[PDB]
């Protein structure tokens, strides 16, 4: 009933995997887990196999593992990463210490593509169309990516795009400091802790990515947070009273009122020679007030995507029960939760 498992030490971590996974080759590790490329002999797919580093070490660890499983079990979209397989070598709940996730192997991101390929406006259209299509799906289930960047967008040779999160790491304070790609794509409200954030933080990141595809250059390469806010605000303008009032942090509100007031720039003179439709969409994405930002759903109807848009083939997600996000549980409760879900996984119909 249970497939047979086999052992292999790679980089002094033990991998126990069903025999159907062959030719395991390490691709990356990080505090939260290690990844291998593999060949699934049962489907003829090349796969990535993520083994979670100490999945139930803390409460906050055990919850995180439960969170990633649920997410990845829910996501079934062309432009979003799907789960091909999840497994444990544990034979019971008492043995359960280890969690392995299987997806389609990605190889080449948008950061590979913007660095090493001349992109036409049609290429930018197709790329941004697919992110927006994926985000419409992610957002309709109330899931927020929070970390959209070119290194989290997976792109094949026909320019076809999947949203994932490659992040194997902790997301600390220093990793966000300095001249770092980990902070260039973030919405200003979440970068600076301005207010309680929402879905539209993802849209900010899309406008950041999109700019970069049009110019082949980072839109906001801040040497630090404050220097990144000065960049942002130079492009889009210092806020007025209406937005100032919405920033819950009085301390941070006091800082943006220190700044010499600036008008929103002429985007057609920042983005010299762009499709005026690309320009227009950028101005409706890169809006400081997240209440005023265009949504994915509204963006898929923008004239800039007329060649791709089909309102009959841009689906929403199924209802996602996220009520667990507001419960306190013990490790063994998260672990058992995770376990039901492992033991319950039913494969994609081999498409
Ligand atoms: O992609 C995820 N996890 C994941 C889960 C399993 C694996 Cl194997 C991977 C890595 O895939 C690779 C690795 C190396 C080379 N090619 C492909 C990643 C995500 C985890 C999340 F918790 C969230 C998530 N994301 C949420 C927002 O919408 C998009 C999906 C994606």
């Amino acid at each position: 009933e249970r497939p047979t498992f086999y052992r292999q030490e790679l980089n002094k971590t033990i991998w126990e995997v069903p025999e159907r996974y062959q030719n395991l080759s390490p691709v990356g590790s990080g505090a939260y887990g290690s990844v291998c490329a593999a060949f699934d002999t049962k489907t003829g797919l090349r796969v990535a196999v993520k083994k979670l580093s100490r999945p139930f070490q803390s409460i906050i660890h055990a919850k995180r593992t439960y969170r990633e499983l649920r997410l990845l079990k829910h996501m079934k979209h062309e432009n979003v990463i799907g789960l091909l397989d999840v497994f444990t070598p544990a034979r019971s709940l008492e043995e359960f210490n280890d969690v392995y996730l299987v997806t389609h192997l990605m190889g080449a991101d948008l950061n590979n593509i913007v660095k090493c390929q001349k992109l036409t406006d049609d290429h930018v259209q197709f790329l941004i169309y697919q992110i927006l299509r994926g985000l419409k799906y992610i957002h309709s289930a109330d899931i927020i990516h929070r970390d959209l960047k070119p290194s989290n967008l997976a792109v094949n040779e026909d320019c076809e795009l999947k949203i994932l999160d490659f992040g194997l790491a902790r997301h600390t304070d220093d990793e966000m400091t300095g001249y770092v790609a980990t902070r260039w794509y973030r919405a200003p409200e979440i970068m600076l802790n301005w207010m309680h954030y929402n879905q539209t933080v993802d849209i900010w990141s899309v406008g950041c990515i999109m700019a970069e595809l049009l110019t082949g250059r980072t839109l906001f390469p801040g040497t630090d947070h404050i220097d990144q806010l000065k960049l942002i605000l130079r492009l889009v303008g210092t806020p007025g009273a209406e937005l100032l009032k919405k920033i819950s942090s009085e301390s941070a509100r006091n800082y943006i009122q220190s700044l010499t007031q600036m008008p929103k720039m002429n985007f057609a003179n920042v983005f010299i020679g762009a499709n005026p439709l690309a320009v227009d969409l950028l101005e409706k994405m890169l809006v400081l007030d997240s209440d005023k930002r265009i949504t994915a759903a509204q963006a898929l109807a923008h004239a800039y995507f007329a060649q791709y848009h089909d309102p009959d083939d841009e689906p929403v997600a199924d209802p996602y029960d996220q009520s667990f996000e507001s419960r306190d549980l013990l490790i063994d409760e998260w672990k058992s939760l995770t376990y039901d879900e492992v033991i319950s996984f039913v494969p994609p119909p081999l498409d």
